[PDB]
């Protein structure tokens, strides 16, 4: 029942007759998800294959054409594979045209200059199959199958490709961009969309981003990931017998295997090859504020005073595109001039500002629009491909003398209102010039330098590319490259074909190395395209490190970028569903991420948006976003009940901080993750494999929501560790158990991992006041493990810091009583540039207050004065009074 390879999963004309002629068996049957139509004999035949000490290839070839002509395209013949063994925890296996050289995605991965494999550390190994054709990759140190291609359907034809798998186990992990259920995918019959699409999150919908990666988990502890490097439009299928399914439109089958044993080795070796996340500034680090609809300018002001009254604490204030002149990319609203007055009020109390741009620009505008104008003469648009004129979309910029009514049909605006706009080819070598020259007036208005807006970092979002009408502006577009490419992947609106609510597919476009490519094939990659530009235009114009929020993504897109989670509704299933999103990022190489807090669309409640502040506050991209016409939603909007409580989580987060921070700093360099399932700390315990209504932050710190509307206790699971209560000190003491805590309204359950300490800051107002404030320390010490921890100090926001010089980092080892410090490299923090050293607590010491040594040192030894009570195992330890710094101490 299983085993049956859908055969007909074509949009239209699956039928009993229409399935003969394609070489399969049509028998009908109740059970949902299994396909009338299937296989039972493959077309390709395996003919030629060679093993070597490096690799692997093989020649495939056809048997007969008769049935392969029946599928979507035209077959290609015959093709050709490569497996290559580059290191011993890697490899690829390629699947192409050895004649006509097709479409490859051009996204740089590193690789070992030369296969770098050896027979005694390679620890996979592969057979190529030979009937039905098949590749069978298996991990050497057990026995477990990673991969095996040999089931049927293989189909690869110009514009439709099939590969399938057999999974090792029933648990899998991640995809691109969409709402899933829960962590772990489901198997039972499922097909999921992948394409770049301006779509709400929801339930089997192809959103924003693609990632065609996945994690699996073995039958033992194991875990493997695998990587298909393909940017066309596709669906992949999950069926019960452990298998799925990819159905690409048409490049190569370039695939990637990755086989740490791990799951962070698995992250660390994947993120290896695409990139490694962005480093973050530390001030990104701090929570943020915005939403769709500020009006007055100074609608703003009264915001950021509101809470600097409040005493919330926040580093981020935004706007959406209200600040822009009818919504058009670097412009400013006369509803909006002395904006750059309250930038530069706000920036100068410690604050920084984030700034939104879209992708489409406006070319129905009669006054001088440079960005529109220079846009034309540099020549950075797209447009169609014999010489043809710009490719015209609709997005939020207006018509210049038209006179809008919010109150009308949503097509009726679009029609009337929305100004025609051209797309930027970001690939050009050329948009990058406008673009940054843009940014760069922005900063520094040649013009009006009294109209300079200081931003500190960039916004990207709308760009998939999205456009309000499917494909082009008004007759449309003209092409079978465009809809019913011979087979429609399963995305939304699939009746539209790929022109949906986006440019059309023929549009050209170019490389940068020259060559010409057509949107067809490179528009998964376009938000992706407009990412590193961005990145870099930020960085020259500020002269500092800054950071990108970009909404459409690729593999290695967080290499430059982080992301937010999109267009979220504020519901109670949108709160799980951030965690299930955050985590799954973790896992596509991108550590910066978060939700909309309370939620975009629709107005917020109060419950639901005091629970969305707790997880929230947690998010490595913690920010209050909201929609247009809803009711505010932020922290002093509701009652000084709320903004009590929203001030008490805020300043936790405020204070894991410089943990947060070394957390980004180890994933920009290893490669490890930061949002963390439980699953991938304690993988032998099974009960986690299937957790996903807790996460945690690095190795060491456990956050453990209420996602539920009237609950005001959670059922939590502890696995066989130590776990100290963030807030009291006291180890709760499960171990390996489901508990139910207690947690009223204003409390979220925080827990420290026994065998771990966290660099811990005081909170302040904002980033500037608190790195001025005093570094504590957490050592949460375990009968289970004794007790390590880093921090890493620098700048905290300057290019580079640690490629380059000036940053601080040291390991820290709790052994018997006494806590040590390893500086490995010091450079940020000297005698004339200090680090305040405040408190010192410590958690499970034993039950004897007697220490065999009380007292700490610095190179001379001194003997302070301590709390300690015996039934909970604390041992306060402040330290105001001295002159110690992170530098000297010991």
């Amino acid at each position: 029942d299983e085993e049956k390879i859908d055969c007909y999963p074509d949009e239209n004309g699956a039928s009993a007759e229409n399935c003969t002629a394609r070489g399969c068996i049509w028998e009908a049957s109740n059970s949902s998800g299994v396909p009338f139509c299937y296989f039972v004999n493959d077309l390709y035949s395996v003919s030629d294959v060679q093993y070597n000490s490096h690799g692997a290839t093989a020649d495939i070839s056809l048997k007969s054409s008769v049935y392969a002509n029946a599928f979507p395209s035209t077959p290609v013949n015959p093709l050709r594979l490569d497996v290559t063994y580059h290191k011993n925890e890697m490899l690829q296996f390629k699947i192409y045209d050895p004649n006509k050289n097709r479409y490859e995605v051009p996204v740089p991965l590193n690789i070992p200059s030369m296969p770098s494999s050896t027979p005694e550390g390679q620890l996979y190994d592969v057979l190529i199959k030979k009937n039905p054709f098949g590749i069978e990759i298996r991990r050497k140190s057990t026995g477990t199958i990673i991969w095996d291609s040999q089931l049927l359907g293989f189909t690869f034809s110009d514009m439709f490709i099939r590969i399938s798998t057999r999974l090792p186990s029933k648990y899998l992990y991640g995809f691109g961009e969409t709402e899933h259920r829960s962590y772990r995918r489901d198997l039972e019959w499922h097909t999921w969309g992948m394409f770049s699409r301006d779509q709400p999150p929801g339930y089997k919908k192809n959103s924003y981003g693609v990632h065609p990666y996945y994690m699996g988990l073995e039958e033992d502890g194991s875990a493997h990931g695998v990587l298909l490097l393909n940017s066309n439009a596709m669906d992949v299928t999950f069926q019960p017998l452990p298998a799925l399914t990819y159905r690409t439109t048409g490049g190569v089958l370039d695939f990637y295997v990755f086989l740490g044993p791990t799951p962070e080795l698995v992250t660390q070796q994947y993120t290896e090859l695409i990139g490694r996340p962005v480093m973050v500034p530390y001030w990104s680090l701090g929570f943020q504020l915005c939403r769709y609809g500020y009006q007055n300018d100074s609608e703003i002001a009264s915001l950021y005073d509101e809470m600097v009254a409040a005493q919330i604490p926040y580093d981020v204030q935004y706007s959406d595109i209200d600040y822009m002149e009818r919504q058009l990319d670097f412009t400013l609203s006369p509803k909006f001039a002395g904006f750059p007055a309250l930038i530069n009020r706000m920036k100068a109390d410690g604050m920084r500002v984030i700034l939104i741009l879209d992708p489409a620009i406006s070319g129905n505008e009669t006054q001088p629009y440079p960005a529109f104008t220079r846009g034309v003469e540099d020549d950075v648009f797209i447009k169609y491909p014999n010489d043809g004129d710009i490719v015209w979309g609709k997005v939020w910029p207006d018509f210049p003398d038209v006179v809008v009514n919010g109150s009308l049909d949503w097509d009726s605006q679009v029609e009337l209102y929305r100004a025609y706009v051209a797309f930027p080819d970001f690939f050009r070598n050329s948009t990058a010039k406008w673009w940054k020259r843009e940014i760069e007036e922005l900063y520094n208005n040649p013009q009006n330098p009294e109209r300079s807006l200081k931003f500190d970092g960039m916004w990207i979002d709308m760009n998939e590319p999205s456009s309000f009408v499917n494909g082009a502006v008004s007759p449309g577009c003209r092409d079978a490259s465009l809809n019913h490419p011979p087979y429609m992947p399963h995305l939304e609106s699939r009746d539209r074909g790929l022109s949906s609510k986006t440019l059309c597919m023929e549009s050209q476009q170019i490389l940068p190395d020259g060559s010409l490519v057509q949107h067809y094939n490179v528009h998964n990659l376009y938000g992706w395209s407009q990412t590193r530009p961005t990145y870099e235009a930020v960085q020259e114009v500020t002269g500092q490190r800054g950071v990108v929020i970009t909404r459409s993504t690729f593999p290695s897109s967080g290499r430059w970028a982080g992301h937010w989670l999109g267009d979220n509704t504020a519901a109670w299933d949108q709160l799980k569903k951030s965690i299930i999103g955050m985590m799954e990022f973790s896992l596509f190489g991108i550590s910066y991420t978060g939700a909309d807090i309370c939620g975009f669309f629709q107005d917020a409640e109060y419950e639901m948006c005091v629970r969305w502040m707790q997880l929230g506050a947690f998010y490595p991209f913690s920010r209050n976003h909201n929609t247009i016409g809803t009711r505010r939603q932020d922290p002093v909007s509701w009652d000084v009940a709320f903004v009590n409580i929203s001030r008490t989580v805020l300043q936790t987060r405020y204070t894991l901080l410089p943990y947060l921070y070394t957390l980004m700093h180890k994933a920009h360099t290893e490669g490890v993750t930061v949002v963390r399932p439980l699953l991938h700390e304690f993988v032998s315990d099974q009960v986690t494999w299937d957790i996903d209504s807790q996460f945690l932050l690095g190795p060491a710190f456990l956050v453990s929501p209420v996602l539920e509307r009237n609950a005001r206790n959670v059922t939590a699971y502890f696995p066989r560790a130590r776990w100290y209560d963030y807030y009291t000190g006291v180890d709760i003491n499960a171990r390996g158990e489901w508990k139910t805590l207690p947690a009223p309204l204003d409390h979220i359950n925080l827990h420290v991992r026994g065998g771990y300490i966290l660099p811990w800051q005081e909170p302040a107002l904002n980033t500037h006041l608190s790195r001025q404030k005093f570094m504590g320390f957490k050592i949460a010490l375990d009968d289970e493990g004794t007790a390590g921890g880093w921090l890493f100090w620098d700048d905290g926001q300057s290019i580079d810091t640690y490629g380059k010089g000036l940053y601080y980092l040291a390991s820290f080892s709790a052994s018997q009583n006494t806590m040590q410090s390893h500086i490995i490299f010091n450079n940020y923090i000297t005698g004339t540039n200090p680090l305040k050293l405040g408190y010192i607590e410590i958690w499970g010491v034993g039950s004897v207050p007697v220490t065999s040594v009380s007292i700490s040192v610095s190179g001379m030894v001194i003997t302070p004065s301590f709390n300690n009570d015996p039934t909970t195992q604390v041992l306060s330890i402040d330290v105001t009074d001295r002159n110690i710094s992170l530098h000297n101490f010991t």
